[PDB]
């Protein structure tokens, strides 16, 4: 259930801004809006592990740290 | 190596992509097509010191590290 | 350079050590014995996209950045 | 007005220590004194954008992450 | 006395997990358990400065960021 | 490559500058004049393991990442 709360926060960051975001961008967006300091890795875990909810905008293995969008 | 070749490598990097990039993204892009590893802070010097060619896309002091665009 | 040579470099790196490694550890290991500097995020792509060869050792969402093992 | 508050905190960190500081040094100095966790990027933004208040002690494009002093 | 409190927290993180941890792993373990955001450097200081309490599991100067165990 | 050549590269790096440097600063300095990219953690090993040549300038456990000086 913690993971589901974070997934909703990640979607929420991504939907608030209409361009791709790095995992660290998403972390700080969640920090400013929900005032919790989360490890950047925990945002990455969500991003990589829910491949039907999030995807990298760069599919050529060049943009690092990767930029992420919602898969929709 | 030359101020005026780094301006144009950063500028090329932004122009290759349709979305904002971080300074570190640009670093990795340049390391890819010109095979030179620059410090992340060398790109920031260029980006801030040339406010006519580059601007940040978020102006609410929220997105960090900042996402940069080639200014239209 | 090749997806299937990076899988085996990451996989070699884990196998050289008796304990879990981070993605960045693996990066530095590969930079050591194959003299190529990869972005940290390129290793993560491999680790998550090959969940049959690699798994995280902590499953409590606590260890970040995650520690990875060659799956037994 | 948020930016003005941060500018005052940055000056305050720099004036408390009588040697140059990195943006991350300044971040943690502000954390310990004012107990707010700010993105390192937001300190950088202040530093780079107020070129008449702050300047890099290294003008040879070598020290990275840059070391900063107050321009005075 | 602050340093002694941190030393006890570092030992406590290391003893809670039965594999080596990076300084940033230890930081976030202490964050989750004691809810304080400490600079990663302050964990490193403890680790490097108390060489009879902590040691790197890798003695070949390869694993970076280093992985740490309790010396026992 | 040699313990005793890294001691003298770190030591040269500090001596080139009139102010304290971080371990990462030293890394970038060495990458500049000897064209070898070392992991940040390799410099820390040298700095802490040679407490006769190097010391931190802040002794209040505030400046992180620590700023280092050639000991007078």
């Amino acid at each position: 259930m913690e993971t589901q709360k974070l997934i909703s926060m990640v979607k929420e960051a991504l939907e608030k801004y209409q361009y791709p975001l790095t995992a660290k961008n998403i972390k700080v967006v969640i920090q400013k809006e929900h005032n919790v300091v989360l490890p950047t890795g925990s945002i990455n875990s969500i991003l990589y592990s829910n491949s039907e909810l999030f995807e990298k905008i760069d599919k050529t293995n060049t943009i690092y740290p990767p930029l992420w969008i919602r898969k929709n």
